[PDB]
């Protein structure tokens, strides 16, 4: 069925719950066992969310090259996201080292350091310009450049540094700041506002390495923005936009990351950007 009135179908008809447990059911399950190696364990930020082995980031270390964070390639789209959790006290130096590693221009954050009074990531990035951060299991330098804080995000300018060859790179660090403690926003249009942000940066373009995009687990807010992106992106390359199929997309965006979109109003929430935004591109 087309989207919009496959969605309409769906609000009429109360069958959100229904439509999502099917994609729960016919999701890929792949094997995850360097994930839950015991010197692992405190790499995790969730005992239940974990990188599959196929599509899983190595570090380029040869002590141990465990992060927890997946590459979802889409081959039709011709977009990659690296998809990863909220950095942890422990990691937030594997963090910066895969964004070396990989070459990305651009880090999305949908989450708050602190929400429903708990910790949901590190404050992995410097919030003065005059002091930097050094991370010295991995060798880097990280600089506040400059920041610039809208109504529902803040963009921020970042230089990092490999203090062992003395290169430095520009990346963009891309902040949603308004997703709401509990359920999903009412309007899809500060996302969307946003998604087109991070787009016209060139942080999703061919010439960088993938972009890095988190959330505190890495799958539900997260898996909005990647399915919302690859979407719109088919729309416009196909000769009929009305084939677009959201919920074949998401299967196989969970081909290589478990548990994309958590619950039933995060994807009616995607249906929903998808459907809006689909109007603003023309
Ligand atoms: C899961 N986890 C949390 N929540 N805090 C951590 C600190 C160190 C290592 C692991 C941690």
């Amino acid at each position: 069925m087309e989207m919009e009135k496959e969605f309409e179908q769906i609000d009429k008809s109360g069958s959100w719950a229904a439509i999502y447990q099917d994609i729960r059911h016919e999701a890929s399950d792949f094997p995850s066992r360097v994930a839950k190696l015991p010197k692992n364990k405190n790499r995790n930020r969730y005992r239940d969310v974990s990188p599959f082995d196929h599509s899983r980031i190595k570090l380029h270390q040869e002590d141990n090259d465990y992060i927890n964070a997946s590459l979802i390639k889409m081959e039709e789209a011709q977009r990659s996201y690296i998809l990863t959790q909220g950095p942890l006290p422990n990691t937030v130096g594997h963090f910066w080292e895969m964004v070396w590693e990989q070459k990305s221009r651009g880090v999305v954050m949908l989450n708050r350091v602190m929400e429903k009074g708990s910790l949901k990531c590190a404050q992995y990035w410097p919030q003065k310009e005059e002091k930097e951060m050094i991370f010295e299991d991995t060798n880097l330098k990280l600089t506040l450049i400059s920041e610039d804080i809208k109504s529902y995000y803040t963009v921020r300018q970042l230089e990092l540094e490999n203090l062992t060859t003395q290169e430095t790179r520009e990346i963009l660090h891309f902040h949603y700041t308004t997703w709401p403690d509990f359920g999903v926003p009412e309007s899809p249009a500060s996302f969307l506002n946003f998604l087109f942000k991070v787009r016209e940066s060139g942080s999703l373009s061919p010439e960088h390495g993938p972009v890095v995009v988190h959330c505190s687990a890495g799958i539900g807010r997260s898996g909005t923005f990647c399915l919302a992106d690859t979407c719109l992106l088919l729309m416009d390359k196909r000769k009929d936009p009305s084939s677009v199929d959201i919920k074949k997309v998401l299967l196989e965006m969970r081909k290589f990351r478990m548990g994309l979109i958590q619950t039933a109003d995060q994807l009616r929430f995607s249906y929903l950007a998808v459907i809006e935004g689909a109007k603003f591109i023309m």
